[PDB]
C-alpha cells in the first residue's frame, strides 16, 4: 500500500487571521514539544511505507502530525485555537488507538500530552 498524501497545510480559500492565542499554540506549544527528546516520531506524517506498517491506514483515518500542525499554524491554516488543539488531540489518540499499553511510542505520547496540557492550561486571553 501507498502511504496517503499528507494532510493539507494551507488553503486560500479559507480566511486568514493572527490570535494571541494561535500565537502561542506555535511560539510556545509547538516549538516546545518539538525540542523534546520524544517529539522525534511526531515530527512527521506516519510513513507506514517506510516503517512497515500496512494497517497503520486501515486503523487510523484521521492521521495528524506535528509537522503538519506547525505548517497550518505557519500558513495562518487555523482560524480558532481549538481547530489546532484538536489536531495535537488527533495526533495523540491516534497514536493510543494503534499501539498499546506499555509500547515505547505509548510512553513517549503521554508524557509529550501531558506537557501538551499544562501549556494549553496556560493559553493567554481570546
Ligand atoms: C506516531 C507513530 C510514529 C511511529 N514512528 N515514527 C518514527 C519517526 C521517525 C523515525 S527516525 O526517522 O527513524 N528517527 C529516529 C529513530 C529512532 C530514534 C530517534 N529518531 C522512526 C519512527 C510509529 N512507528 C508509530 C506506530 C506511531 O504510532
Amino acid at each position: 500500500s501507498m502511504n496517503p498524501p499528507p494532510p493539507e497545510t494551507s488553503n486560500p480559500n479559507k480566511p486568514k487571521r493572527q490570535t494571541n492565542q494561535l500565537q502561542y499554540l506555535l511560539r510556545v506549544v509547538l516549538k516546545t514539544l518539538w525540542k523534546h527528546q520524544f517529539a522525534w516520531p511526531f515530527q512527521q506524517p506516519v510513513d507506514a511505507v517506510k516503517l512497515n506498517l500496512p494497517d497503520y491506514y486501515k486503523i487510523i483515518k484521521t492521521p495528524m502530525d506535528m509537522g503538519t500542525i506547525k505548517k497550518r499554524l505557519e500558513n495562518n491554516y487555523y482560524w480558532n485555537a481549538q481547530e489546532c488543539i484538536q489536531d495535537f488531540n488527533t495526533m495523540f489518540t491516534n497514536c493510543y488507538i494503534y499501539n498499546k499499553p506499555g509500547d515505547d511510542i505509548v510512553l513517549m505520547a503521554e508524557a509529550l500530552e501531558k506537557l501538551f496540557l499544562q501549556k494549553i492550561n496556560e493559553l493567554p486571553t481570546e
